[PDB]
């Protein structure tokens, strides 16, 4: 089974340090926390084709790729930048990003299939590293 479902997360890890580093003021850092304890996430994959929609009632994004072929998307504080995917295996995506504008951290973002079904979302800037682990239902 390949990276399509609705997922859910079941665990989180540094999502507010995370934000802290990128610079990310406490309200709208305290916003942002209470909209990820209860994400939707829809992934589509059709080969290197995918579609990721992660949904909150205050901020919706959705991105359409093709592993290998550079995008643009937003940083996670919402910053625009250019993105590409490379497969590490069959079972796991490294995205690096550069931003398009001002200065800031180096950001990145990581989805992994465990054998075990689960999710694995790493998302990175500088030293900081946020785990999520999403289940599907
Ligand atoms: C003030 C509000 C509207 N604001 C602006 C600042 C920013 C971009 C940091 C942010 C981020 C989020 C947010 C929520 C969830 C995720 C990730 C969820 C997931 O992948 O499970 C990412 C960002 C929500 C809200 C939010």
């Amino acid at each position: 089974p390949n990276f399509s479902g609705n997922w859910k997360i079941i665990r989180s890890e540094n999502f507010e340090e995370l934000l802290k580093v990128l610079g990310v003021n406490v309200m709208l850092r305290k916003i942002a926390v209470a909209a990820a304890s209860k994400p939707a996430v829809e992934i589509k994959q059709e080969g290197d084709t995918f579609y990721i929609k992660t949904s909150t009632t205050v901020r919706t994004t959705e991105i359409n790729f093709k592993v290998g072929e550079e995008f643009e998307e937003q940083t996670v504080d919402g910053r625009p930048c250019k993105s590409l995917v490379k497969w590490e295996s069959e079972n796991k995506m490294v995205c690096e990003q550069k931003l398009l504008k001002g200065e800031g951290p180096k950001t990145s973002w990581t989805r992994e299939l465990t054998n075990d079904g689960e999710l694995i979302l790493t998302m990175t800037a500088d030293d900081v590293v946020c785990t999520r682990v999403y289940v599907r239902e």
